[PDB]
């Protein structure tokens, strides 16, 4: 059997049953969504710092850690090696993607941008994997809903994300920013980065002066590497210590909902003032990844 699902590179026929999978670059936490950890091969080796992945992958022996650059990453005689039926990539090098895939091999490559692309994609995913989506897409929607709910009428908090260095930040067309929008954070990088995520010098980092700093979590940057950088001193965020690292979770994948959350309860916690939060959270882990009361215990918040 097959499935013809729509990419970044158009139209592609997927050949059914999908046995042996390797991701690359994103899309880390879906095999723990879906219960899909036998049939992958490969996963860029920053997935296995996720908790979701710690947690639910109980044979990570078999699997092959693979680069997790942008991209070349471990190339056509790796891949080959592994024998895959499937590789999923996030494109970050368009070029190299397109030449892996003249060797025979099924991609599905996706760029998502916004948590609703990353709805698309898992769902994507899903009919190639044969597996029903809906319910856990489901859940994911409600969680967004709620954050939503709870921001109406509240004025957005002037902020940014930190990445690789201390003036890398995210702009438009990244999904980062979208996943800042929907915590509630005016981004500034939008002004200075008309594409995904970008350096901008720490003169005009100084000159906004955000009122509250995220920072990405695979950054080498700690919030005290932050609030004790010199060049930051006068900026409102390091005064009132707003500086927050964001959880062990990818972005590109079932848990982009809970960092909006994570980033709403921090930038705006007067929002959530009589909600119970570990409810929300514990319900998302019983329905998007079936974990029971004793493994959840750990994902809860505080």
């Amino acid at each position: 059997q097959e499935v013809k699902v729509k990419d970044y590179f158009g139209e592609q026929t997927i050949k059914l049953p999908v046995s042996k999978i390797i991701y690359l670059g994103s899309f880390a936490e879906v095999p723990a969504m879906f219960h899909t950890w036998d049939r992958v091969v490969g996963i860029s080796d920053y997935a296995f710092k996720s908790d979701i992945v710690k947690a639910t992958l109980k044979d990570p022996e078999r699997i092959k850690p693979m680069s997790s650059d942008h991209a070349a990453a471990l190339n056509v005689e790796l891949l080959k090696k592994l024998s895959p039926d499937l590789v999923v990539t996030f494109v970050g090098n368009p070029k190299a993607v397109e030449h892996a895939k003249k060797f025979g091999i099924s991609f599905l490559s996706f760029q998502e941008k916004t948590i609703a692309e990353v709805m698309e994609d898992i769902d994507t995913q899903a009919k190639a994997l044969e597996v029903d989506a809906s319910k856990k897409l489901a859940k994911m929607q409600e969680t967004l809903d709620f954050i939503a709910e709870r921001l109406k009428g509240v004025k957005k908090k002037k902020g940014v994300e930190l990445f690789h260095k201390a003036n890398k930040i995210s702009g438009h067309q990244a999904l980062d920013s979208d996943i800042l929008e929907k915590g509630g954070i005016d981004n500034f990088g939008l002004k200075y980065v008309k594409f995904g995520r970008a350096d901008i010098s720490v003169e005009k980092i100084v000159k906004e002066n955000p009122e509250i700093i995220f920072i990405w979590w695979i950054s080498p940057l700690s919030p005290e590497d932050v609030l004790n950088n010199p060049k930051f001193a006068t900026i409102k965020a390091i005064k009132n210590k707003q500086v927050y690292k964001l959880p062990t979770m990818d972005i590109g994948g079932p848990r982009a909902p809970l960092i909006s959350l994570f980033i709403a309860l921090k930038a705006h916690p007067e929002a959530f003032k009589g909600v119970d939060i570990n409810a929300i959270v514990k319900d998302y882990y019983k329905v998007v990844f079936d974990l029971n009361d004793a493994e959840v215990e750990p994902f809860l918040w505080h």
